């Protein structure tokens, strides 16, 4: 950055005969997903649309949408942590803040894409609906707020029902499967130009060259992999990437996001079912040849390398999805159930939420379920959606370990209601890396979660679980600076599991540091280990009164990471219960009070899932 804006995307409009842009705010790739169905959806209304990452444009041109007849603009935009713009929508929000344009004439609509348990609750979405009227345009179709805490695809499903009625009858339009792909098979094809797992270019991954990044990723070798937990009910590993040599800088408190390989079973079995062969080379070329997007990922390469490296074959399928798959159910019932998963009421959606949704039914199962389903597989790949990476919090300090980056995770596998054993992705992938060469395509995302700058700042962590991840650089950071000679201040941790002799992470470590000094307190809630629940904030509640005194009178920073369904809110109830004891004040000054420290940087989170 800052990247080559693309011309003028109002000309492009033109050019192509295009009426409605629809812009993504996305990085787990929700938003754009949602995107590209509203725009294919214009076709049949008799309109013409196209999908955009807003990165790539100078939105100050939404001035010049109203040169187009019926034009219109959609955003769907996702929120990130404190309420923040994707990052490839970070340019478009500062605009939107700093510009003072006249939009007059320009019709809008915003579907926001967020989530309840969190502080500022589709932030972006609400903020860029209010910022475009206030420059003047005018709102077509009230803001769209999804929730990812119950069902987003659901929420979206019942605001494109009304949207489209709502478009087509200001504008005056009224209202069969289409691909936008196109399948070339390669028979005579060079072993030097088929892709097999990079994400960018062409051998990128044989071939690496920095600066590394999401684009490029680097191939990490993977120099250690041990089981962290004593006993065996799950398995929570640490692992060591050597990232030697690429240049790559982070510092504790960083995330480290991986690509990962599907299980080879499940490819198999997929193109088993079809009836297809894996290794035929291809490419998948978009009809729209005038479009940036020539594939819907790295073409040319088999099917079997892109069902591995590049498509998501393990979340349950969006509605979309099995709309257009319907087609190739030679069961009159199946084709039925399979059509009426889009539907926004009745046995149609109940369906799809209890037997997709909540049974974790991937792709695969659905095949076997409903055996009569056998679509091409061309098409299937151009339906599923890409392969994301995953996002882990570096375990180790750069002050430390400056040529490696460590990682805690629990490995996922599970009982889902369809009857089968669901494995995660990234952690089944990284639990078999093993050391002497076992590679990871790696790269590292700047946080905001970082120690003090000041060694005498106190610092309170609470992480209970594989919350303790960021926690062992932030220690490890807090002894170097004393060993370095520094005046460092408290550092209390309070950490939690089920019990000492199950899944204690890092027991070891933490008592070496404890021992050292480097830990003021070792604060660990054994939740199993007693006939009642013991966790973290009733361990910060037994210390209420020293904490209130590093934190008012010490300014002491604070640290949350881990699980944020439940552990996040209760912990800050805790604080807040502790502030409107010792302020004194009432709970709603408290929780000012508590938010407070939040804008000012003293009250941080790193909590998921
Ligand atoms: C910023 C950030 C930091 C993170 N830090 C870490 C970290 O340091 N350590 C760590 O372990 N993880 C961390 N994660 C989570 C991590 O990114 C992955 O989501 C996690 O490791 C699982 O990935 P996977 O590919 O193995 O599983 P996936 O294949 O992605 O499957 C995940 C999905 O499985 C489903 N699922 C899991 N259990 C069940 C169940 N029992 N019943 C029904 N559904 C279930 C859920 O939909 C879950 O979202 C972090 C995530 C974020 C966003
Ligand atoms: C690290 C992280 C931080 C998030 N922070 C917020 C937030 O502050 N507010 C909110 O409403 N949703 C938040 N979400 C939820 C996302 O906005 C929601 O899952 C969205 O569907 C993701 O869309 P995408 O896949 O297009 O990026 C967060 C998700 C992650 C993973
Ligand atoms: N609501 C919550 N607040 C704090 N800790 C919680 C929590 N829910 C679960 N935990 C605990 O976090 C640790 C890591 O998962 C476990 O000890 C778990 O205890 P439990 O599983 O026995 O409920």
């Amino acid at each position: 950055a800052p990247p080559v804006k693309e011309s003028s995307f109002v000309e492009k409009m033109k050019k192509t005969g295009r009426n409605i842009i629809v812009f993504y705010g996305s990085q787990t790739g929700t938003a754009e997903e949602f995107a590209n169905r509203l725009s294919k959806d214009a076709h049949r209304y008799g309109m013409r649309g196209m999908s955009a990452d807003p990165e790539e444009y100078d939105l100050a041109d939404l001035s010049s949408l109203p040169e187009i007849d019926k034009s219109l603009v959609v955003f769907c935009m996702a929120t990130y942590g404190e309420g923040d713009p994707t990052d490839n929508a970070q340019d478009f929000y500062d605009w939107l803040q700093e510009t003072d344009v006249d939009l007059t004439g320009v019709k809008f609509a915003v579907f926001g894409l967020g989530n309840k348990t969190y502080e500022h609750f589709n932030a972006m979405g609400k903020y860029v609906d209010q910022r475009l009227e206030q420059l003047g345009a005018q709102r077509i179709f009230e803001l769209g707020l999804g929730d990812d805490d119950g069902n987003l695809e659901e929420d979206f499903i019942t605001w494109r029902e009304q949207f489209w009625p709502a478009v087509c009858e200001f504008f005056g339009v009224e209202a069969s499967s289409i691909r936008q792909y196109e399948l070339v098979v390669h028979e005579d094809m060079d072993v030097a130009k088929v892709y097999t797992g990079e994400m960018g270019r062409l051998k990128s991954y044989e071939n690496q060259k920095p600066p590394f990044d999401a684009k490029n990723p680097f191939l990490a070798a993977v120099t250690a992999n041990r089981k962290l937990n004593q006993g065996t009910e799950r398995h929570l590993m640490h692992l060591e990437l050597d990232i030697s040599d690429s240049k790559i800088r982070y510092e504790s408190g960083d995330h480290v996001a991986v690509y990962p390989a599907n299980d080879s079973a499940l490819v198999n079995q997929i193109g088993e079912i079809l009836g297809a062969d894996l290794d035929v080379i291809m490419s998948l070329n978009n009809l729209d040849e005038e479009s940036n997007k020539k594939h819907p990922f790295p073409c040319p390469t088999t099917y079997r390398t892109a069902l591995t490296y590049y498509l998501d074959i393990t979340n349950p399928p969006r509605t979309n999805v099995l709309y257009e798959l319907a087609q190739y159910a030679s069961e009159p019932s199946e084709q039925e159930h399979l059509h009426k998963m889009a539907s926004s009421s009745g046995e149609g959606k109940e369906l799809y939420l209890s037997w997709v949704v909540e049974a974790r039914r991937h792709i695969l199962a659905i095949l076997q379920d409903y055996p009569s389903l056998r679509p091409p597989i061309d098409h299937l790949c151009e339906l599923l959606p890409r392969l994301q990476a995953r996002y882990y919090s570096i375990a180790s300090s750069s002050k430390v370990h400056p040529n490696s980056v460590h990682i805690c995770a629990v490995a996922v596998e599970y009982e889902a209601k369809s009857g089968r054993v669901n494995k995660g992705v990234a952690t089944s992938w990284l639990r078999a890396k093993e050391p002497a060469r076992a590679l990871v395509p790696m790269f590292v995302r700047k946080s905001q979660f970082r120690l003090p700058f000041k060694s005498t700042t106190p610092v309170i962590m609470v992480g209970p679980g594989t919350g303790i991840a960021p926690f062992m650089g932030f220690i490890q950071e807090r002894a170097w600076l004393r060993e370095q000679g520094k005046e460092v201040g408290e550092t209390l941790l309070y950490y939690g599991c089920r019990r000492s002799d199950e899944d204690y992470l890092y027991r070891e470590e933490l008592a070496r540091f404890h021992k050292d000094g480097a830990l003021t307190q070792l604060n660990v809630a054994f939740s199993r280990e007693q006939a009642h629940k013991v966790y973290v904030q009733h361990l910060l509640k037994r210390d209420r009164e020293h904490l209130w005194k590093l934190i008012h009178e010490g300014g002491a920073h604070i640290y949350v990471c881990g699980d944020a369904r439940n552990m996040a809110k209760d912990v800050q109830n805790t604080f807040y219960d502790i502030v409107a004891e010792f302020g004194p004040m009432e709970h709603t000054q408290a929780v000012d009070y508590v938010k407070k420290l939040m804008t000012k940087g003293r009250y941080s989170l790193d909590v998921w899932s």
